[PDB]
């Protein structure tokens, strides 16, 4: 079983993250951003990962500093759990429909960080969550994990449906890339 | 050491401000606007100034009256600390990058107030802070300090990055203008 | 194990080609076009095929006649190795990301030749290789193998990345079409 | 004196790189790309760095693989020479004129990689050097060094002048960011 | 101390010019064009140069012949004072704000003459001075001094403010280029 | 007989140039750029000049540095051969047709350098010669000779015809300007 963990203390945030690639879908997420916790639970259920996030920070100013630090910690823990990446598929593709929304995700674990972001979120706030942080979350994740990620939206009107369809497609594409190849 | 202070009591706000131009970066800022306190801390760290702000006011209506009165007090304290402005550079230029954002600041301490504002902030709120108050803050500062200030944005998408890059470039351009010229 | 071979002698070129569909990724390619050899190696590694190409020709005039004859020989050897095509999937789909580039390939082995080509290569030369020969290579391959092939580009700026992402997606889509179906 | 070195052996390239930040401008560059060696010499002379590059590779196919591997090695050696980055300016700005060309460079050493590229090179080849590799060189450098880099062109017609003005502005902006701050 | 002088007698003008690069700002300018004398005084004060100009000519026809001959003499005296240009920075950059006006100047002392002029002066006369002579002054200066000069305007409405901001930025950029570099 | 010579040694090029204005058309040109030698021969035959150029340089990088240094040496040798320019026409005009191409050249020897370039060369390479160097050649020639030169194209499609018609018109216009005026 491949397991990654990370702990970082700064002047703004305290974050502890644990990821298990060979899991059954256990989700224990508790940060100061309730909507981000809803998103991280879908990554565990649809990807069959074990995700544990504990974070506290200066949310009285904004959610920006907490959102950025959580994404960096998840990316670092993913890199250490992967190790040498020998015998894995390294490629993942998935399209996820959610009512009127449809998002396609293509990723490859290569060591070269790149993000291709094409999303059109109509509203500025979903709950208390600022929708500009969706791009910032995925940009910080690929900078520490060294992955190439492409996200494209084909349809969608509702802000909740578009974002939560994106996390479903990312979880299942990451699962396919991390499974061992059966060779011939 | 050049030190300026100001104290003003009105029917809406009570403000006390202390500025030291020859400092080491001590920041003690406490008003009713948490995001403005985050911005004023960067002016102390990047500009090597000592900034102390204490303010209370009618924030139950809006942040407008408190934001305006703090900016006027900072400008007045800056003017008294400068004094005769003899032997100083009087000019400052700096461009500050922050991820995808890039802001250039040009200022000159001449006694003639003028503001050139060219910023494109995409969202209406960052946290609880209204983004229309960024222009109002800098307009009130140059009216009491008598400075010529130009702000121009070359790139940027994130609202937090654009504003906080502006304060970094302003702090380092003000620091260069207040240093003593070495002559030949 | 399904193995195909071909040998053709004309007044311009001499070509010998051997293909093994049940392979481990052995690549032995030696023609007069170094960039084409780089492309054919990726088909062996990503598709788990055994590819052997030996060719000599009148490269002092152009690479056109050598490039065309190699593609025809590969298509003929593929057809003979497939045989009756009984019990195979016959369909393959894959999207391959390579930094900023993203290419999708859809193919089906039906006996009816058709090529759908949608690529936008910005430069005229990559090394010494003429970029007009990428279309000519795939058109000659489907004319002798009798396959329906669709290629579409979604993003990309670098000429090397776009072409070499196309060969990766073609290799993995061809591999999926040639595997035996497990039925129920 | 801060010195960084790197050695990487792959199936395509062999690269050894040595960088000294406290140097006098010694340049010893020898790869398979003569135009890149001309560019790396200007970084030593204008930046007062000591740069040593030795590389061999499969240039018979293209210059792509050699150009990419050299840029990655330089970025890694720069990161190790910087160390904790304590007491340095961390910011650099410079505009460099070269006849009709004018390029501005803004950089900051923060640990977050980002590239802003705005160049308009009119021709496809300068000598034997492919002009698409100028972007690929700077993208690979910031991915391993963790720096934020912005490049903007204001004028220029000649391809040689535009590129070689870019390297002059980058060298002097990097020099300013690596000097120790004098504090008060 | 580096000092340059020039004396030229033609059928239209008599000009004597003396320039000292290591000065304290002494200005003694007396030609037949009062507005040009106002401009040359700012070059001495802001650049810390010693400038002495004495000229008489056929101003009853136009100011063209006198303006052209003064600029040629200043450029020649600057070249002789520079000498071998060993140990100097050779590069200068400055942006100067003057109320609503903002002008940026970039120069380099290389021996190759080039002028990049981008100014938008709204009126045809400032006092008795023809505004077409601003371009003619700087073109004649770079032809005799062998310098590369770029001038760009970012804002401005008043003709007096735009021109006199240009001379301020040119003086401080020339001062930076002529100072001795401190090396490491 | 008016004869000019020049010899310059730099770190990149070694150039020796000899020009005779009262000649019979002897051409002895040998540099590392064969197409430039073809152009310089037409200047001797059509202008009745004696031109001798010997140059070696770092052509393994590019032809840029060799092309620039040859043009500077020719311009300097032309200036010294002219001397006081007493009794000469100082003006030259010629239009040269070459099949479908037609180029007009107007020049005047005044001591004030200026280049007016209006050419539309359709291709990027003629042989191994980069077509961007045609402008760079004539710009460097007028900077050292102090001449005013205007070049305008009225028709033409073939790259070889357009360039070689330009050199024919320049040679005959320069010949007319250097002949002694017969007065009344
Ligand atoms: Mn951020
Ligand atoms: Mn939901
Ligand atoms: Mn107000
Ligand atoms: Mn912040
Ligand atoms: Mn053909
Ligand atoms: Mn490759
Ligand atoms: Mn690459
Ligand atoms: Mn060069
Ligand atoms: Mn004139
Ligand atoms: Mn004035
Ligand atoms: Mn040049
Ligand atoms: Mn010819």
């Amino acid at each position: 079983a491949r397991i990654g963990e990370m702990k970082r203390v700064t002047k703004e945030t305290n974050v502890s993250v644990k990821i298990n690639l060979d899991g059954t879908g256990v989700a224990d997420n508790s940060s100061g951003i309730p909507f981000l916790d809803h998103m991280l639970d879908q990554l565990a259920s649809h990807g069959l990962f074990d995700v544990h996030v504990k974070a506290t920070g200066d949310t009285h100013i904004d959610d920006h500093h907490t959102n950025e630090d959580v994404a960096l910690a998840i990316g670092t823990a993913l890199l250490q759990a992967l190790g040498d990446r020998k015998g894995i598929n390294r490629f993942g593709n998935f399209s996820a429909p959610l009512d009127e929304a449809l998002v396609h995700v293509s990723l490859d674990l290569s060591g070269r960080p790149h993000l291709g972001y094409d999303l059109n979120i109509p509203t500025q706030r979903v709950g208390k969550y600022d929708t500009q942080l969706v791009e910032h979350f995925f940009q910080s994740l690929v900078n520490t994990s060294g992955m190439t990620l492409h996200i494209r939206q084909f349809s969608g009107t509702n802000s909740h449906h578009i974002i939560e369809a994106t996390f479903k497609a990312f979880a299942r594409a990451l699962r396919q890339a991390t499974e061992y190849d059966t060779r011939r």
